[PDB]
């Protein structure tokens, strides 16, 4: 695996980028952070989710490539979805392969909107979606 | 075949290239990469989707030429079609021989619309031909 | 005939065009790529087509001179018919001795267009020989 | 005659010039190339006749001077003739003396078209004609 020694976040995850087929991409303000510790590299994934934990990292798969961004750089956003039913659109994501249950969509099956947190690419990739499906079925 | 020693894959596809009739073009990010490991040129199209689980690279052969990119840069497309079937335009790709299964396309038979994912020239292949398709049925 | 060691394209087909009354016009793009072995120049057209197989050459006689051009420099194109049958514009140009059957035009009598696919002369011979016949009975 | 050894052949042409009292003009892409031979001046007419099978030449005598050119310089046009008979316009030109069997006119008897093929001089000399004829039985 690899043993970190005071290294910065970006050897870090390229040390496990090197086990990985994907690119890994850490942001800047991830990348200026340091880390220490033995870390087993038997699930990358595992030690991604760790760090949120740990250290306070965020991250999203986005079937190409591991973005991986400081907790702090999180977006919100507020989408209505008009002629789209909730629980349908959140199928939709789910059957897509775009929603990811480490960031659970918060919705609401009394109202017509929900709110989507994440990281930078999933808040895109949800919302663009959105708008996608709500517009799709505007007539 | 070919020993590659830390050989760059444009090197890579050069070799695989000299074994075959069409010319091979490898984008820029993947011929900045690197490959080891001793490869035998029975068939470079197995190589080709060997590397697809390996390092993480798609193709598509056009019938003139195999062009060779990182999966990052894959490409995603959202395309509606009113006046032609789904299952009509997906055989009419086929038939055509532009449909690739290695990258299928994503229709749904109770909605309008299909998505398209895959490298550059693959999507802007199924994307023109989905245009000219719609639009030729419209009147 | 002409035995090749590691010559241009361009000096085999000028070898070629030495047994041959029209002009030979040779491609940048072939000119820069080179050839090796024994040809007979028994017949040079079956040392095109052989190329096509060896090389991926395409070339097109237009009644006065042979283009030579790479497989790769091969142009498709979309062509409507409203005002003649597709099976009278084929026989229109095979009646005219524009048609090639090395590149064979792609109809469908259930639709109202075909499509062209070859050398750069072949394709705009057929395409404005097309524009011509529809435009002609075009009321 | 004239016995040519690696001769241009507008040199070739003067030669033959020298027997015929009409002035012959050769193009520039003719007097470029060369011509070796024992070339008998018994008939000036057959030996341009003979290069149209052995190098590619086409000419037309267009009455009061003998032009010269290259096989590739040869010049196509589409004509339609709305208020003239197809073969009232042959007969014309055929009258007129500016008809050449040498190159011959491609009409159809079904259709209110036909077309033009050989020489510069040759096709505009036809073209020019088919415009005046059917112009002035336009009322």
């Amino acid at each position: 695996g690899f043993v970190a020694k005071d290294d910065s976040l970006r050897t870090f995850f390229d040390a496990m980028a090197l086990q990985l087929k994907e690119p890994v991409i850490v942001s800047k303000m991830a990348a200026r952070k340091k880390i220490t510790g033995n870390f087993e590299f038997h699930d990358p994934n595992a030690l991604l989710e760790k760090l949120s934990l740990q250290l306070g990292l965020i991250w999203y798969f986005d079937g190409q490539a591991i973005y991986i961004y400081d907790a702090s750089e999180m977006r919100n956003a507020v989408v209505s979805l008009r002629n789209v039913s909730l629980n349908e659109f959140n199928n939709f994501l789910k059957r897509s392969g775009l929603y990811n249950k480490n960031y659970p969509l918060r919705g609401d099956n009394r109202k017509g909107t929900f709110y989507v947190s994440g990281p930078p690419v999933y808040v895109d990739m949800v919302v663009n979606a959105a708008t996608m499906m709500d517009k799709q079925n505007d007539g």
